[PDB]
């Protein structure tokens, strides 16, 4: 896994804990979906960790979406990066999560909690390879509405898609006014996710991403085998359920 | 004025320095766009201030956007409440920003600073006289990112207009994706706002409503006169430019 140098030309801070970098680096081509690993030098040892590009893979601004992990190793030393700063990028990307790996649907649903969002984000702007679905939504769950870090990004999407791109966010215990309130799968479980974006979540109709927190794709691929038949997607056995765990 | 006991029913705290209060008032009908008073007591006097309707008419849900001003007579103080803290509200609206009061035109441009931006959600949320407008573009100015509070609600209201209600967002003080940077008048002048928005503002399309801070309505007003012959609005004296000052 050779790696080479990248220079970090951005920093965003969100919020205490949540930044985007920008790096420019000599990757490799990658598809999006995928991530890399970023990497320091923590107490005279490399250490690097996943990260999934936020950018559409023809846009050279690579661009990481982080939140700081209290007593993580790494995450506080990537936020303590400053514009002109290096840091090491894995050249060639990795993941499956991507919509090679993903069959025809009619409704193509997207969930990511915190800043699992990324891979969906470098998806939706690249813009290829969704003719072939006749719905899209995406689903950014985040703890508080200050989470919510790329809704501007999202109004311009939304624009772009024409209506094809229904979007929801979900916050965790605050009542905002357009955001759901409560954990995705007990949304899902009650209707009130459906009933928000106007869309069955169902095995005729459906095929569902779930990205970030491993308790939300669990729980959510749990109620969605259980109560509506859904299963995990394979190549060899196709299903209607695609994954990729943060942690 | 007459006024009437309101309940608060909910705080949600946006920022340090941004708050949104609900209110169960038995108050009179007021028209979108329109502001009441709410007033305490404070070290034995009454004290109160105009804050607009966020809520449409026809929502029980009485909702207002503040700023807290440090040291503030009164902002501090309704920053304080808690659910189920008594404020006084006049119960007869005031207001002249108002759609019955703007002239049928093809784009009608929405500008506002800061939480000045609540006439408009009243407006847009009722979604009532908005047939007559071709084009509806709401546009949200804040200093930070972190400031723009109303950006899902801004979202849902993208989707549902199908494409009527273009949003865009302006940070003055940073650089995020999917919003434009800098100040509201410097846009304008620059083509930037234009472009970002896709529209055009000027006499023949348009009519622009603004909102909110002192300078950006007073500097947007004569800018658009001395460039684009675009007058303020009277019935006598038929324009282009409807304003409402919060200080
Ligand atoms: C494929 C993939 C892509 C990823 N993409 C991103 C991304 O784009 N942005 C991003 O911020 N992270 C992403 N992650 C997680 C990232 O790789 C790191 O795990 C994270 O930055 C924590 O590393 P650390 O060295 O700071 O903490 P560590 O010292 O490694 O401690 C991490 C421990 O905390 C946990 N952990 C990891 N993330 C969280 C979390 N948010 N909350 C609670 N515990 C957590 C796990 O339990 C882990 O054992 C991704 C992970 C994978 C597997
Ligand atoms: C018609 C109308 C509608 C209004 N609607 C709202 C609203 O919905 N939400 C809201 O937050 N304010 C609104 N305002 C302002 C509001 O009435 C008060 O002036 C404000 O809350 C500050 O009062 P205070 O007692 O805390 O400050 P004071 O002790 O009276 O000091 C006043 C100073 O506060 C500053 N200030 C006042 N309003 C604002 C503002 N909104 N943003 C930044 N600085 C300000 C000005 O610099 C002003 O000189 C509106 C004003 C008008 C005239
Ligand atoms: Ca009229
Ligand atoms: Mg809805
Ligand atoms: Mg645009």
């Amino acid at each position: 896994a050779d790696w080479v140098t990248g220079k970090v030309t951005k920093v965003q801070n969100w919020t205490d804990a949540l930044f985007s970098l920008t790096v420019h680096a000599p990757i490799n081509p990658f598809t999006a979906g995928q991530f890399t690993k970023l990497g320091l030098e923590i107490d005279g040892e490399r250490v690097q960790r996943a990260y999934s590009y936020v950018n559409a893979p023809d846009n050279p601004n690579l661009e990481f979406y982080l939140v700081t992990v209290p007593q993580g190793k790494l995450s506080p030393r990537l936020a303590a990066l400053k514009p002109g700063d290096e840091v090491q990028v894995v050249s060639d990307a990795s993941g499956f999560f991507v919509l090679d790996e993903v069959p025809d649907c009619e409704t193509l649903w997207m969930l990511a909690t915190g800043t699992a969002i990324g891979p969906y984000l470098s998806i939706l702007q690249y813009g290829q390879d969704v003719a072939r679905f006749k719905n899209l939504v995406l689903v950014h769950a985040a703890r508080f509405a200050a989470d919510l870090s790329y809704l501007p990004l999202m109004l311009e999407l939304q624009q772009r898609y024409e209506g094809k791109l229904r979007i929801q966010t979900v916050v965790s215990r605050e009542n905002v006014p357009g955001s759901l309130t409560g954990r995705v799968p007990a949304l899902i479980e009650n209707g009130e996710l459906e009933k928000a974006v106007g869309l069955p979540m169902d095995k005729e109709t459906s095929h569902v991403m779930l990205c970030g927190n491993p308790q939300m794709v669990r729980d959510t691929q749990q109620l969605l085998k259980e109560t509506r038949q859904m299963t995990k997607h394979l190549r060899r056995r196709p299903g209607h359920m695609t994954a990729e765990h943060y942690w």
